[PDB]
C-alpha cells in the first residue's frame, strides 16, 4: 500500500474503494483496490489469475499480501462503458464502435471461459476503455474469489440488471453462459441508449426478463420448473418480438442478440461460436471519441 501514492479515488467497487495510485518507486499508474477484509483459498485463487493474461482483460498486475491484509493492483484504463454511454447519449455509441466492443469483449470471454474462468457480475462498470479503441473486462475472476454481496462496504446496492435468469431462479452452479447473458444486455443497451432489465428487487429483475422475453416454461427450458426459487405461481407473460425490443438494430445483430438471451443456459450462444456469428463479418476498430 505505501509503496503506492493515491492519485484520487475513482470510487467504490464492489469488494472495497478503487484508487487512482502511482507506484513510489517505478512510477506505473495503477487502479489500487483494496479488498474488504484473508482465506487462503481467495490468495490462491487470486495468484491464478495473475497468469490469466488477455489484452481484453484489465491485467492484473500484483496482490499484495501484506499487513494482514489485501491490495490488487491492476493496469489503469481512464474510462468505464457507463461513462461513455453518458457520454455518447445525444446520438449513442456508433455502431461500429458498439460492434467492436462487442467483439473485443466476447475475445476476453472466449480466452477466460477456455481457462473455466467465469466473471459472474458483468455491468458497464467494470468494462473499461482506451484511446486506442480497445475496451476492456475489469475484476475477472474476483466473484468465485470472493462472493458477491447484496451491497457494497459503503451500502451501495448492487445492480441486478445483468444477472442470468438462472442465477435469480437460485442455481447454484454457475456456468460460462451467465456471462454471454450479461454481455447481451449490455449490447442491448449500447444500442438503445436504455438498460435492457433495470429490476430494483430480484422479482422485479425476473418479471422484467420474463415480459419481454416470454415466462420461462419446460417448452424453452427443460428443468426450469424445478429450479429452487420457480414457483407454479409466476405469471405467464408472452415473448415480444426483438424488433420491438431492439430498433434500430439489424437482422444479424438481432439474430446474435436473441441467442446470448436464450433462457436455456445450455442452448445459450458461446463466447467461441458468437465470435463466428454473422453479424462480425464487417467489424472494424474504430477510434472512439474519448475526453479525458
Ligand atoms: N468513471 S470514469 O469513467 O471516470 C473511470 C472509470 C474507471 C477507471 N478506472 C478503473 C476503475 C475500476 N473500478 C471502477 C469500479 C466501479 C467504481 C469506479 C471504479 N477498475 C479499474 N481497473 C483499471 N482501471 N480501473 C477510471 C475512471
Amino acid at each position: 500500500m505505501e509503496n503506492f501514492q493515491k492519485v484520487e479515488k475513482i470510487g467504490e467497487g464492489t469488494y472495497g474503494v478503487v484508487y487512482k495510485a502511482r507506484n513510489k518507486l517505478t512510477g506505473e499508474v495503477v487502479a489500487l483496490k483494496k479488498i474488504r477484509l484473508v482465506p487462503s483459498t481467495a490468495i490462491r485463487e487470486i495468484s491464478l489469475l495473475k497468469e490469466l493474461n488477455h489484452p481484453n482483460i484489465v491485467k492484473l498486475l500484483d496482490v499484495i499480501h501484506t499487513e494482514n491484509k489485501l491490495y490488487l493492483v491492476f493496469e489503469f484504463l481512464h474510462q468505464d462503458l457507463k461513462k461513455f454511454m453518458d457520454a455518447s447519449a445525444l446520438t449513442g455509441i456508433p455502431l461500429p464502435l458498439i460492434k467492436s466492443y462487442l467483439f473485443q469483449l466476447l475475445q476476453g470471454l472466449a480466452f477466460c471461459h477456455s481457462h473455466r474462468v467465469l466473471h459472474r457480475d458483468l455491468k458497464p462498470q467494470n468494462l473499461l476503455i482506451n484511446t486506442e479503441g480497445a475496451i476492456k473486462l475489469a475484476d475477472f475472476g474476483l466473484a468465485r474469489a470472493f462472493g458477491v454481496p447484496v451491497r457494497t462496504y459503503t451500502h451501495e446496492v448492487v445492480t441486478l440488471w445483468y444477472r442470468a435468469p438462472e442465477i435469480l431462479l437460485g442455481c447454484k452452479y454457475y456456468s460460462t453462459a451467465v456471462d454471454i447473458w450479461s454481455l447481451g444486455c449490455i449490447f442491448a443497451e449500447m444500442v438503445t441508449r436504455r438498460a435492457l432489465f433495470p429490476g430494483d428487487s430480484e422479482i422485479d429483475q425476473l418479471f422484467r426478463i420474463f415480459r419481454t422475453l416470454g415466462t420461462p416454461d419446460e417448452v424453452v427450458w427443460p428443468g426450469v420448473t424445478s429450479m429452487p426459487d420457480y414457483k407454479p405461481s409466476f405469471p405467464k407473460w408472452a415473448r415480444q418480438d426483438f424488433s420491438k425490443v431492439v430498433p434500430p438494430l439489424d437482422e444479424d445483430g438481432r439474430s446474435l442478440l436473441s441467442q446470448m438471451l436464450h433462457y436455456d443456459p445450455n442452448k445459450r450462444i458461446s463466447a467461441k461460436a458468437a465470435l463466428a456469428h454473422p453479424f462480425f463479418q464487417d467489424v472494424t476498430k474504430p477510434v472512439p471519441h474519448l475526453r479525458l
